[PDB]
């Protein structure tokens, strides 16, 4: 396997740091005006991680239309999702307008809610089935209808009401619970189980809205996710399954979204995960 050359040249060199600022050096930069006008900073977790202008994701309301979150279009392997910042306190009514105006299916969580000793993002859907969440700014209404804890994820059914028009739908909440606080997992294994429960779904497919993938950012986790997902897909497309260029296929997600993939061991862990899970369809 081609890329699992590449892997093997580039651990035995050392070299991954080095390819990891090739990335970052020739990256796409595009304006980010309306993240960064003043009425919008309480809107925004961290001050240096924002949406693009020409891919942000629009809220329909005339007041501010403004959230963190952005539309990755990938073209050749006909997939699309929005990678968003886990919710703030005061954007989390914002979040659950954005999956019901966007008609997704499913949620995708990478992050817990505290990590490090630290609030990494707000508890943003119920905990329990008698205890529902009303979010009065943007009139929703949502319920835990089950929860089915494994060891290495969570899978949650929840019920998005729009109180306008009494309209409900199934959102399913895929919830990996086990990433540790410092580094990226030894094996990607457990990260492939669970990338294919999410496609089993039918979250992923075009029969709905993009999935909304978060983390604390919304660029290191969930950008190898959606990379590791996309890189697959395309394996299973091309004639020449070896002409799938990991590099090429991350710069082009970045033409969409800033700053994915966060470090060098996560460019490393997203190899070992598209080589494992490829391997494993093979
Ligand atoms: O370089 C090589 O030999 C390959 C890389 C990926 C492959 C594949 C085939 C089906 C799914 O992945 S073959």
């Amino acid at each position: 396997m081609e890329m699992e050359k590449e892997f093997e040249q580039i651990d035995k060199s050392g070299s991954w740091a080095a390819i990891y600022q090739d990335i970052r050096h020739e990256a796409s930069d595009f304006p980010s005006r309306v993240a960064k006008l003043p009425k919008n900073k309480n809107r925004n977790r961290y001050r240096d991680v924002s949406p693009f202008d020409h891919s942000r994701i629009k809220l329909h309301q005339e007041d501010n239309d403004y959230i963190n979150a952005s539309l990755i279009k990938m073209e050749e392997a006909q997939r699309s999702y929005i990678l968003t910042q886990g919710p703030l306190p005061n954007t989390v009514g914002h979040f659950w307008e954005m999956v019901w105006e966007q008609k997704s299916r499913g949620v995708v969580m990478l992050n817990r809610v505290m990590e490090k000793g630290s609030l990494k993002c707000a508890q943003y859907w119920p905990q329990k089935e008698e205890k529902e969440m009303i979010f009065e700014d943007t009139n929703l209404k949502l319920t835990l209808i089950s929860e089915d804890i494994k060891s290495y994820y969570t899978v949650r059914q929840l019920e998005l009401e729009n109180l306008t028009t009494q309209e409900t739908r199934e959102i399913l909440h895929f919830h990996y619970t086990t990433w540790p606080d410092f580094g990226v997992p030894e094996s990607p294994a457990s990260f492939l189980n669970f990338l294919f429960k999410v496609r089993e779904s039918g979250s992923l497919s075009p029969e709905h809205g993009p999935v909304v993938v978060h983390c604390s950012a919304g660029i290191g986790r969930s950008g190898t996710f959606c990379l590791a997902d996309t890189c697959l897909l395309l394996m299973d497309k091309r004639k020449d399954p070896s002409s799938v260029d990991i590099k090429k296929v991350l710069l082009e997600m970045r033409k969409f979204r800033m700053g994915l993939i966060q470090t060098a061991d996560q460019l490393r862990f997203s190899y070992l995960a598209v080589i494992e899970g490829a391997k494993f369809i093979m």
